[PDB]
């Protein structure tokens, strides 16, 4: 059998294990997103279209970095990269862009602590990704940037990178350095009035964010485990309890959960990961969150695309080897009762997805909610979206699974006829690019009229 | 809380019986159904008018007695009885009518001069069983005659026969000319025509006789819902009847009945061809020690449920009340076990033909099968399912599973089902809901088939089609809501599913909406 | 396979229903403990040594009836007829006798003239309720006269009054100064001496006579009492206080017959030894379609205490009339024991009924199946989650003793105990394989038949100069014993529980033997 | 609280999760066993006493390197940096010696200079006697002369850490004419691997054999064996060890595609597994390692034996004083998987942080630990377990349970071979293990088993079985006080047997302390 079906239906997680198969081929689109970032190595559009080909699916520019005309430039690129591929409906790909705050870093000189001696006043100890050690007149590690201390979350700078971002549609702000929700209204403030629309993806990066966790998490859109930082703020062996941890909380609210930083790092320098790495990423997967990023890998180093194209391949086998069957019904009982419609089909739809091996879950949204209620509960399905709103089109990214696909036409006369037509585009799509096959049986999710908040209704169709 | 909730989101078995609450009334229609069968005691219209309020569903006719002619009167009884509250669309319910299959019986001679009469058995007594035309009638107390001639060749000495209800006992202490000469093992007091049983011993009983042809031919002509079959014993068996049957019924469902080890041990041949199962304890509990019954009782229901096909738990459940007017604790507590292990319906006999106490033994049921379907614990109950069920690539079971976990999310009041057939109100109720399963549909029968179904309600819709289908389907669907608030499965507010199909005809449910009162 | 073990290896509840198979013959001691009620139809010695050898574990007095005089004749018929096996210290088999207490009845009185004669009360009739001690042996169909003076400023009008179990049925339209006016709602053939129920409607739990009865149950050595009416803890500390100093020693069964007692049901659970559903008044004093859950409710909050449980009334009534017991009847029994119960029960049917043998004979076999047929997978699961952690070396030994057991199908745990306790915390865990328990008091030997599946035996022998080996002949004693009754083979494995040292409350040790 | 007891008490494994504490201090012996292997960086005797100190189990010779002699010393060492400590019965720590089997490798030739490889560049592979140092940026020689007659044109070869890649694009007279299809430096008797070809080298070479012959000799304790394919392959090793080792644990390495394929029945014969990611990872699709892994760290738990999760766990470390975040979290997940030991390799051998390596292992593994979900867990077992009748087998599992309803602090059982100390960790008790033995060898080769701390009693027997048994017991009290595993109040459960000698362990008692 392929996608681990055997193993999929062993009685306990045990013989669940004992049941994975290396010969058992996934059949599956890759439903983790990717983010890439990007830097000299990928701004160029060829190489743009490069990575999208190979999977990418947000882009994210990082703030701490780079001129803003430097950033123009990289959005105008990944954009036109984009557009290539308007060639055909069926096909084209959307995807996001994310500006990644630079936030309250702490830089040094271009030991007494002021070879031996060293921006932050108020300091009155590590330098370089944490290979540096000095200790409070003080020195304690050795070796030939960052300056991280186990200031204001928004400066002037920050507030002037989110206009940018909001004056070009960036898509997603990932928070840097947010340790407690009044944090993240900042960040929406700055956003300002005219980008409610941006989804605010807060990140994690030391103890105090570890500890407010809960707080942060209910006024964010999701959250990013940012193990660079944060492994050098606490214990480098906590770190796996804080991802483990915030992938879980994250899972049972139904938000995004993003895990980073040094993924592939070796790649930065050579073709192949290390074992350590492939096996980083599985684990990222397994354990439930939404999207793995790459950094150096993409950005510096001297293999951005096959950087990007072993996170899909990792990928697709993990989520080939997720348990649903704990997970489905883990859920349902830690879920709450609900009395919204669209809650109660999209837990339906599930249901009846995993009843026939239903090829897909398709869905007509118009912001993407709907279609992340089907993906909270982990369909093993495909979640295919049709939207004429590109943006929620690209924002559907942050989402396990689901699988935007953008609707251009103008509305037909009569509803109905649209809605028809609209579905039907998501199978023909969905037949091109290999979701479904004839035989397949498929979901069908909409609503009872015209606009968001009325989802209701759920069908059963042979292809 | 009611209907039991807290104890329904109990983390385990044992958490959810310690919460229980006798103070948390019910809130839900039975969903068990009520087989009653008619006898002198329930014979009557005005009776049977009483009987349906009371929760009757199906009316079971005993062909192990009385004439076609009789049983012609009962049936035309019943269906007055019923159609006479045809008085109102919203409140009409459909009734089965069920014929029993009289089946390889045993009885023995009527009494001396008395098909009154009672002679009296006592322990220690030698007795002869005959077969000898000549005491067909010539009954004493040291002599018994049995319609079963070939069981002379066929019990051997220190071997038990089993007079009336084995309440009477007797050992075959020696085999020899004409008689066997027994030792009354049991004592008490015989009538005229009492039913033998031989455990131990292989019968050898067409499971078809003519008669038994003689009686579907009379079921089918008079429109039967339902036949129950006495003694199926092996999947040919039901092939039989389904023959005798003939054409112009395959609409009939045939229920086999389980009534020994054979059949016992053919169960699975068995429950493949039939449309469910009949836990026959009556002669099951004489063929097979009494102590083991419970086994196939509690293995059968689970089986069937499994199966997706109603079964019936049988006999005795409410006896004390031919005689009184309250259940003894055994009984009442033999009820709750019945729907508590799976139950489709749960069945009266003494108890409403010829019991001083008809009504009420209905009445008790009721109430009975109300909290202990409000104690089902869905939630190990719906979960075990989905795991057991194996996976599957019809639109309308895909359907159903949705609808079902669709209103556990929402606590839907109601699930409401366009049906033709019935099948697929019955995939709906194969999971379990907590819902009711509300079933729309014209054909009278299926609307009445559909109550060997935990927890779907017929409606049957009198309506000429419209013009349009879809505006047909609507005034259907509405027409379940508007006789769900008249009756009070469904207030203001309350959500509902409804599940229909794409286009005209049987085999095309495959739509679930969810919509607000 | 035997024992019901393809359904018992099942992955589910339901597979393993699908699985319970008629032709596997159970093998296994049976372990609910059967409880006969003594009176004339199982009285005298022969008929006792009978019921013994069919399973009867316990006698019961019933103390609502009969004199002093009278049960001080049983006690000493069932201890003839228990020691005519002393022949085989091997055989052995300890009875208890438990005293039934009569609590705060309501009977009706004799009738004119009608110790076994009949009024029959027609519906819709007059009837006459009386208070008055002139017309105690005036009964008629007009009036009913009973033993409880305050019913009259007590039941309103309006009231309900049910007689002779619940079956008689009356309703009060008119206060008397002299008795009450009702007409009857439900008629039928009233007896004498009958038991009177006025429900929604002062009696103390303890009456003199009630402390009467236990200073004789005291007095005659008595292991159990089962105690009537049980309303609320402060109940239970009275029975305690009027058995008193003499008898620490016998166990307390709080019996529960009514709501309050439903109601209060954690706090009398707490200070009693055991409980008693006693579905006969408990099934008149609240709806008869609820008796269900409040068994299914209390057998379960007992199961998780570690508390035995006793299950009660009509599970075999048909038979005190009849040589077989009714379907309904049969099935009763095999919930009690797959519900839960520690011990099920008769009356009627052994007191009074023409077949007090055969009555204990079914009970036996219903419940070997029934016990064959119990779900342990999830059932020890559920306690073991349940069960909080524990730093007592015996509990700890007993899970330990008991998951032992299960690896390897063990068929038994044989156990030294000196009071018990220590059998009781392995069958908290409700093993499968026997409980063997081998004790030299012949009362803790004897109150062990209230614990599910622990299987007491009797060491006579005087001991052995080195502990030792004492402890090693009171083990393969119990072997011997085991493998003579037949819960043991050879090849069998056996788990064997003992202490570090001579003296209650030092178990501490477990290990495995082959046979 | 610690040890992340609130996460061991939630009813769900995603409860669980949610439950997580980072500042929920471990308090607990670390259970994973840590092989590191031995090589420049740590052969001398200070270092290696700085790594036991930190954690070391078991030393690992990797003879696909280094003469005999020269392995010879690096015993000579481990031993001596162990009885270092022999100062206190009480704090020494016993260590295994593990002997890693060359086998059948195909490394290429010497050129410190590495001729660079370069994409595109037309590349000639020879079995040339004679080119056995003439090897060139067009010109690798390797040292298996089929090569040649079994990489059909257009198979690939990968060379060094599959970090070389060339497609056989013709094969002439004299040899394989491929296309660097990936380009690097290459260096020197590097190794070499050729994937969807059928090599037919023996596993067991005549070096191999007499590679054994000295393991034997000097008393290692474990032979992990390289590129077991099939059980025979076992049988051959076993054969080789000969009479006087029947002792030895053998640790069948998996390294490719048959042997995952075959993993039954290798699995059967061996003493435990070896998940060799290094060249399993080069041998297969490198996405399908962890699946490799997953399914036999979990076949291996539920038979009860030892399982190994490794290479590049930390590699970063060779050069650098802090591992990456993949690779801290490559480690966790070994344990949370279920892995016995987790494994050490440039990170002790080469580089320029050995005892640190040491330290971050042990330091992740606690947490890890700490963090075991045991309630699914020990529950999966006692359901996935056959039913046995095996008196050793059902009291380690009481022992467990027993363990498990009082907190107990440790179990302490009496071992001869350690086989009863093994079917203890099989359910993963978490109250330690402490196995009294006095067979200084199962004392060492226990370290293969998730946490049983072996003691070795040295004192000559008493006359008495009985006080003997008391004394040992005891003993482990002692110890287990001194080093910290109980404190008094503590509960502990002993285990023993009923008579002297192997294979009679039958006894479970709860002790207060
Ligand atoms: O943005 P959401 O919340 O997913 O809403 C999905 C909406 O899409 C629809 O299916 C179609 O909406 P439009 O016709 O506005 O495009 C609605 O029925 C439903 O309300
Ligand atoms: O009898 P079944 O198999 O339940 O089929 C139910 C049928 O009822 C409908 O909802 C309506 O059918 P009709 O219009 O023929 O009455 C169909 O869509 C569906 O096929």
């Amino acid at each position: 059998q392929q996608q681990q079906l055997p193993a999929a239906m062993a009685d306990t997680f045990l013989e669940h294990l004992c049941l994975l198969d290396i010969d058992s081929e996934p059949v599956a689109a890759r439903s983790t997103s990717i983010i890439a970032t990007i830097g000299p190595a990928s701004r160029s559009v060829e190489r743009l279209k490069e990575m999208i080909k190979a999977g990418m699916n947000i882009a994210r520019l990082n703030f701490s970095h780079g001129s803003h005309e430097y950033h123009a430039e990289s959005i105008a690129n990944v954009r036109e990269a984009v557009e290539s591929f308007a060639g055909s409906p069926l096909s084209y790909r959307p995807v996001a862009i994310a500006l990644d705050t630079k936030g309250p870093e702490i830089r040094t000189g271009i030991v007494l602590v002021t070879a031996n001696t060293v921006d932050y006043p108020n300091i009155v100890i590590y330098i370089d990704d944490g290979l540096i050690s000095l200790v409070v007149v003080t020195v304690e590690n050795g070796g030939v940037k960052g300056v991280n201390l186990p200031l204001p979350g928004l400066s002037e700078q920050d507030v002037r990178d989110l206009r940018f971002g909001v004056e070009h549609g960036v898509d997603i702000v990932f928070a840097s350095f947010v340790r407690k929700a009044s944090d993240v209204a900042a960040v929406r403030a700055a956003l300002g009035p005219e980008g409610h629309g941006i989804k605010i993806i807060s990140k994690i990066e030391n103890h105090e964010g570890v500890k407010r966790f809960d707080e942060i998490l209910e006024v964010s859109d999701g959250i990013m485990v940012a193990r660079g930082d944060l492994g050098i703020e606490i214990p480098a062996e906590k770190v796996f309890l804080a991802q483990k941890m915030m992938i879980g909380r994250c899972n049972l609210a139904g938000k995004p959960v993003v895990c980073a930083t040094q993924m592939l790092e070796s790649m930065i320098t050579k073709p192949r990961p290390t074992r350590a790495e492939t096996s980083d990423v599985a684990n990222a997967v397994l354990d439930g969150a939404d999207c793995i990023m790459l950094s150096g890998e993409t950005a510096k180093g001297n293999f951005p695309v096959e950087a990007v194209k072993m996170q899909h391949a990792i990928a697709r086998e993990a989520e080939a080897a997720v348990y649903h069957r704990q997970l489905f019904e883990e859920l349902r009982r830690a879920a709450p009762l609900s009395r919204d419609p669209t809650e109660v089909t999209a837990i339906g739809a599930v249901e009846a997805a995993f009843k026939c091996c239903a090829a897909a879950i398709i869905v007509l949204t118009t912001t993407g909610r709907s279609a992340q209620l089907l993906s909270w509960y982990r369909p093993r399905a495909a979640v295919i979206a049709v939207t004429r709103s590109a943006q929620a089109a690209r924002q559907v990214h942050l989402c396990r699974g689901v699988f935007p696909l953008l609707y251009r036409e103008p509305p037909e006369a009569i509803w109905a006829d649209d809605v028809d037509r609209r579905v039907q585009f998501g199978i023909e799509s969905g037949k091109l690019r290999g979701f479904l096959r004839v035989g397949d049986l498929v979901i069908v999710v909409t609503g009872w009229r015209p606009g968001s908040g009325y989802t209701n209704i759920m069908r059963v169709l042979s292809i």
